[PDB]
């Protein structure tokens, strides 16, 4: 019936439960018919930095939540902000089925609204990594807002998808220009448009 509802029907009919990999390729076999390419990059970041506390901005149907949760340590948590409650619902389901729901808490609303609440309401000290994948013209404002709430320590890794195609030249000008962020660029490729795109790692310095 709709794109998101039947991604979930597909996953649930074709994937193996508690098998996150299968859940992942269920979504990016269905969708071929941040995929598995921009995926290597995510996997490498998690693998290198082993963050205890990850904030994802934008869970669509659950792909990058599953992707990252998969590789998190027993103790760790992923907070995922999704402003759309129907995607929140689908992300939820996707996680349960992947058996990763113990590691992920789905935060439900606008990023600009939930971020200020992170310390007092969800008991955060500082974030170990932030995956930015929501509204393109929020990357910079939310980065600044994260900084203001002192949600970033030195070493917090930020990872911004779609950086590149379409958007985010301001974000890039700021983090590469600011000396409170050490930046690295990673290239990625978009399937039907045949375009080089990219992600940006920006490691907070203070
Ligand atoms: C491109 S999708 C996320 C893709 C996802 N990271 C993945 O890998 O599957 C963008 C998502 O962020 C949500 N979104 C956009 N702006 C937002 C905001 N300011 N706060 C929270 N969610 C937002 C949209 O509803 C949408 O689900
Ligand atoms: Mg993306």
């Amino acid at each position: 019936d709709t794109k998101e509802q039947r991604i979930l029907r597909y996953v649930q009919q074709n994937a193996k439960p508690g098998d996150p990999q299968s859940v992942l390729e269920a979504i990016d076999t269905y969708c071929t018919q941040v995929g598995d390419a921009k995926g290597q990059i995510m996997d490498a970041v998690i693998r290198e930095y082993s963050p205890s506390l990850v904030l994802e901005l934008g869970a669509y149907c659950g792909y990058s939540a599953v992707r990252m949760a998969r590789l998190l340590q027993p103790g760790a948590r992923l907070l995922t902000m999704e402003m759309n409650p129907d995607y929140a619902a689908i992300t939820q389901q996707m996680l349960n089925f992947a058996g990763l729901q113990d590691k992920v808490t789905i935060l439900n609303g606008a990023s600009q609204d939930l971020i200020p609440q992170l310390k007092k309401k969800y008991d955060v000290d500082t974030l170990d990594m932030v995956f930015l994948d929501h509204w393109k013209d929020r990357y910079l404002p939310d980065t600044l807002l994260l900084e203001k709430c002192g949600l970033l320590r030195k070493g917090t890794v930020l990872l911004a998808d779609n950086v590149i195609v379409p958007g985010t030249p301001d974000f890039l000008a700021y983090v590469r220009g600011s000396s409170s962020f050490e930046c690295t660029h990673y290239s990625s490729y978009l399937e039907y448009m045949k375009v080089v795109d990219g992600l940006e790692k920006a490691i907070y310095q203070g």
